[PDB]
């Protein structure tokens, strides 16, 4: 499509991250309001998730079981809420400093960009012991995505680049994006297309697998877009942080 749609959220304040599950429910970190909200498909009425004690939440992810993970930026922690639960759980990460983005794969492994420590950390399901991924030269990494093959993509915000690390590799690859300005969020679909919010250029760009030429998505009137999600049908959702709204674009 060439015509975006604004989602019927209410009362957003600097929304920072977005996730979409297979049912088409959209989850948004409402950073300025210290809350996480969700909107079911075909609903006009949002619901505030029963998280407790959030401080400027920055990223959100959702798995196939409906569990929601949130980076609680200001409290240096990652919190989890099971579907239909009113008690969050704090994940056993150690030494986080302003975590910015989170992704979860089908194995339940959780990946977090530890922005203040210039690193990306991983926690396998049922582990109390995190692992630091062998990225090199990161500068305030901001968003993370993981595909079905276990490849991890990170927006290296301070270096104006997007890097990827194949499963079990010790050598990252820099993606051939051009003209990025403080990229802030990344998503990858099943076809391996990578979508990136180019925050400083008020645009969203995508790169097809094996392509050298990015395309700019036909969004209109973006203001410092901060997070991006993509569903199985190719619909792209973006948190338009500076306009206090979430916009979507059909394939």
């Amino acid at each position: 499509s060439n015509t975006q749609t604004v989602l019927p959220f209410t009362g957003l304040n600097t929304p920072s991250g977005v996730a979409v599950d297979s049912a088409g429910t959209v989850y948004v970190t409402d950073k300025g309001n210290n809350r996480v909200v969700k909107l079911a498909a075909g609903s006009n009425t949002q619901t505030v998730l029963p998280f407790t004690g959030l401080n400027t939440p920055s990223g959100v992810a959702v798995d196939s079981a409906g569990t929601v993970w949130v980076t609680d930026h200001g409290n240096n922690r990652v919190v989890k809420l099971a579907a239909g639960s009113n008690t969050q759980t704090v994940l056993p990460f150690t030494g986080l400093n302003t975590p910015s983005g989170v992704a979860v794969d089908s194995a339940g492994t959780v990946y977090v960009t530890d922005k203040g420590n210039n690193r990306v950390v991983k926690l396998a399901a049922g582990s109390n012991t995190q692992t630091v991924l062998p990225f090199t030269g990161l500068n305030t990494p901001s968003g993370v995505a993981v595909d079905s093959a276990g490849t991890v993509w990170v927006t290296d915000h301070g270096n104006n680049r997007v890097v990827k690390l194949a499963a079990g590799s010790n050598t990252q690859t820099v993606l051939p994006f051009t003209g990025l300005n403080t990229p802030s969020g990344v998503a990858v679909d099943s076809a391996g297309t990578v979508y990136v919010t180019d925050k400083g250029n008020n645009r969203v760009v995508k790169l097809a697998a094996g392509s050298n030429t990015q395309t700019v998505l036909p969004f209109t009137g973006l203001n410092t877009p901060s997070g991006v999600a993509v569903d199985s049908a190719g619909t792209v959702w973006v948190t338009d942080h500076g306009n206090n709204r979430v916009v979507k674009l059909a394939a």
